[PDB]
């Protein structure tokens, strides 16, 4: 043993015969923990070594790739992704074939000229014929295809595709792997999973005749991603409860799942505050880089792709004290930048990427809202450092006793404020983020402006203990409420104690609180300005 | 009435009492469930947020309490919330003595503030306390 | 999930090669392995029982079987004992009645405290049967195989039973060429054993999760120390006894569960395992300890509300064996009495820093403080006049003067000198100050008011190691008696 | 010099802020530890004594804490200060170990960051300040 090329031969009668049959009367039948791979099936290594004397290390010595069971097939095809059509183009088309029940293995000849067509249409290349033999070697290397008769092929000089010459010469019969097929023709909704995994992302934007011309139409023709999971509202306790059902990684959450499409992640850190812009179910969601100036690198590149393209994402949340869910589909409408602090506790530009929530991937079913606001995007960051400083952030603590900024320098920030607010006012279609997202600099400012203070000149008393979080026990409030007209200015806003909160939010006299707030909102900002 | 839904010719308002009693009642019952559901858990029982709110009329049981409006909401109900001490998620039980009623300033510093432990304490104390002043 | 019939259906078929128990028709089938099988066709036993299948227990270990032979009883472990030595010394399995009898009956007579040894060998040679333990074959074998567990089990005996180990028992027995130095070194954990979770000590060594108080596998008592914030581990100052707290959660503690038990450990003056987990870190068996002393003490429940509790005073030894307790532990028993020393007077639970009040009620201004600072002297008086004091006695601190300080200084540093300090309290709402001894109670000082002070961390840290103490505790002593006795008036 | 039981002058090798000579080794072995694949728990939690001395070459005997509500000047009988250097994001929480990482305290303000009830507000505080502290030497 000493008995390479007997081989073959061993797995050739194990081909023939059947794996149940192959453990009549060889014997084995012991479970394997590694395999012997050949031509996209899986044979058992001990058991083949037996065989081919009666005709690991002799195994591998002789020439064959030994392993270990490969990664779901879900896994597999949602680890295709660009360093690039060719390789989803293809796989999309074995699906449609294996769905339709067509033979496992095809020779090259047919699949070059029934494929070379959707290469052309839907894959964006020049010369289809060219296109196919791309992904027709490179797939078997991403554990997703198996060419018989290799060994006859010349390859490329730099590289590896195998010739146009040296393919229609030998018409290499080729295909999916075994277990692959099998499960493709024995469960459908995996069909359908991969197909819409490889739709949205790839061809998000789902043309006509796709489905028609590839196999999918009877299939998928209804709504496409409707096989994908999770399904909304599935719940998790860990992000390693997550990980453990649909992959990624518990890295801080932009990243991808195992199904290769981007899934966004947001931790409530305290109560009362959550993603959610408020008025409006649309999402403020901060960007990726955990300590410093953040970078279009990482998640927030592939957001930015995501971005360019109108690609949806899955949206992931935990309340505070609660279970993670998938709790809806969305898409990148805005991005801005901001002050916050990093996890070294340190101010920091960050990524805010305004996200407008849908039902599903599909274009068809998005709101005019978000339609519109996609519409009027641009694509392009909206710096708001410019108009604030760390400093006025609650969060960052000072006396402030820096020389050159009273705290009636205030006054920098209800100008801004203004200005920005002008600015909206004459925005001739405006978005639901124009109208909501709210300004920093006018919430700093009225921060500047009470000092850890209630506004509310009838305010029945309130603590001056902090949170934990280490912030005034108050909230900044619109008089005038945003969705009512009302402007983001420091003299349409007021700060207050949980109590008039309350008061003016439920109160049994909600309406004449109002008007009183608003003459000394307007009232506390004149008196600022001389 | 009970509970604050109309606006007491029978009963003294310290016949809280009859609410208190049912509120352990219902709460013993409930402890020797083998399998408990969520909602034997979690779904809070009228009898007992009742009783607290006769205990104290309109008013924070926080005795720090850096004051609160008398105005009501619209719906004719005082601005106060009642709340375990004790949450029914630890396994506190759902009966008068581990509830307060507290201004929402009061219940922002319970929940959120930064004494929130000390303050606990304090709240377990005077819940206990005022629940068996009105046994006597 | 009830298609695993269809998995013992192949289980039978083709054996337990091919293939916590599962019980079917009479047959035993690994657990894990059906429902395994079953998927194809760790939360997996709930799985089974889901469907509707008894499941039933691994055979327990020796080691667990032997360590679960207690008291409701000398008879059992003699036997027992017996049969470990004569199993080391390679006799053989099975002897008969006859031999047993009279070889067993002197040792029963002598170490058992039975009048009649001959009959006294009758109970525990049919009652241990149903113990599991009568010897058995694998048992036999495992003794004969592995000296580490013959050693081990003969420890666990020698331990629970005959703690004071009189001379002559290992040979009485056969069993001094196997214990020789040291009897309980062959008993596991060792010291210094590092756990993660307290299920994972439970893994290991068994007992259950809950309670502080419990005994493993091996049948040996251990109590469990968890530290819940920085600056506070169980150890007394100025030693490194330990101050355990007893065993009920939430209301009033009573001599049941874990507190019976380290009772029935401080009468006879059996050592226990103390095991403890320091703040943001793991647990580890410590140490041995012994029950020098018994306290009720004023503490809080998890229901946040004060208590009654039990305030078990632990020295630490290196072994079970008394030969190796140092002699500040054996003056400490015998003086001990086994007696509980009780709480209330001087002593309401605010008074103590624990529970916030106004206070509401005006029955007591903080100037009464004098009810505790008048406590404080009695009970100063009477440990004045102890002629035997043990470290206990003298290091333990009265809670009634540092109530009483506590009252006097309103959370503020009473150093005269101060340079500052912050009033923002702590995560658990007490003050960032210290309670100290002017003059150290270590030399001589007493546990009074009037010798105490508090600080705040500068000035404590001032007070113990500034370069100018000497002068400072002059000043100290000056102004806590000052202090003092501006509250008489 | 740069270790605290050296009592000196200092120089005139050096100014007190050349400090920076010590800053720029602890950044130049915090990088080399931040790019251990495998690091054992000495590599984490044993401490950089150029990081900690750059500190003590900052803070002169005083509390760096801007809220302090004061610390004595008296020294310890071993001729120290009332101090201790401290990170403002712990090692054991991955923060580096550098001297803009790090804060001198006095027992009071110590015991503050550790386990006072404004633990957090105040982190945020020292972290601020520490960096900042850092880039005044630079300059
Ligand atoms: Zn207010
Ligand atoms: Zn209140
Ligand atoms: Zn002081
Ligand atoms: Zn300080």
């Amino acid at each position: 043993e000493i008995t390479r090329a007997g081989i073959l031969q061993a797995i050739a009668e194990h081909d023939r015969i059947g794996p149940e049959a192959f453990r009549a009367t060889y014997g084995f039948h012991a479970a394997t923990s590694y395999f012997l791979e050949h031509e996209g099936r899986l044979y058992d290594s001990k058991a083949i070594a037996g065989v081919a004397h009666m005709y690991v290390a002799w195994l591998r010595r002789e020439g064959f790739t030994i392993r270990e069971a490969p990664k779901t097939f879900h896994r597999r095809v949602g680890d295709v992704r660009p360093a690039a059509l060719h390789r989803p183009v293809l796989l999309l088309w074995a699906i449609g074939q294996a769905v339709a029940r067509a033979p496992r293995l095809q020779p090259w000849s047919t699949t070059r000229d029934a494929v070379a067509p959707l290469m052309e249409k839907y894959g964006q290349v020049e010369d289809g014929v060219d296109g196919v033999r791309y992904p027709f070697w490179a797939l078997v290397r991403d554990d997703l295809w198996c060419v018989e008769q290799a060994e006859e092929l010349t390859l490329t000089s730099r590289g590896r595709r195998p010739t146009l010459e040296s393919l229609n010469a030998v018409d290499p019969s080729a295909g999916l792997r075994e277990d692959d097929y099998n499960l493709l023709r024995s469960q459908p909704e995996a069909a359908a999973s991969a197909a819409a995994g490889l739709i949205a992302r790839y061809f998000h934007l789902l043309p006509a005749g796709l489905l028609e011309d590839f196999g999918l139409h009877e299939l998928l023709a209804g709504r496409w991603p409707d096989a994908l999971r999770p399904l909304l509202g599935e719940t998790f306790k860990d992000r390693d409860a997550i990980w453990r059902a649909y992959g990624g990684q518990k890295m801080a959450g932009i990243g991808c799942l195992a199904d290769g499409i981007l899934s966004a992640f947001s931790d409530d850190k305290g109560p009362y505050a959550d993603g959610r812009i408020p008025d409006t179910t649309w999402i403020a969601y901060v960007g990726d880089g955990l300590s410093g100036d953040q970078k279009l690198t990482d998640g927030n590149e592939l957001m930015a792709e995501h971005q360019a393209v109108g690609r949806a994402l899955r949206y992931w949340h935990k309340p505070f004290q609660g279970q993670w869910s998938f709790e809806t589909w969305a898409v990148i409408v805005q991005r801005r930048l901001r002050w916050g602090l990093g996890e070294d506790k340190l101010p920091r530009r960050e990524f805010l990427w305004v996200l407008a929530p849908v039902p599903s991937p599909e274009r068809e079913t998005w709101p005019p809202e978000v339609l519109e606001a996609l519409e009027a995007d641009t694509g392009e960051l909206h710096d708001d450092t410019g108009d604030y400083r760390p400093s006025d952030l609650a969060l960052t603590p000072g006396a402030p006793d820096g020389t050159e900024s009273d705290d009636e320098a205030y006054r920098r920030l209800a100008q801004k404020a203004e200005a920005n607010a002008e600015r909206r006012g004459q925005l001739k279609k405006p978005t639901v983020a124009d109208k909501y997202v709210r300004d920093p600099s006018a919430r700093g400012a009225v921060l500047k402006r009470c000092q850890k203070r209630c506004e509310n000149p009838e305010c029945a008393g309130h603590p001056t203990e902090l949170t934990k979080a280490g912030l005034p026990i108050l909230q900044v409030d619109h008089v005038n409420d945003l969705a009512k007209g009302g402007p983001d200015v420091p003299w349409n806003m007021i700060a207050l104690c949980p109590n008039c909160h309350a008061l003016k939010t439920y109160g049994a006299n909600k309406v004449r609180l109002q008007r009183l707030l608003a003459a000394t909102a307007r009232r506390l900002h004149e008196e600022k300005l001389q």
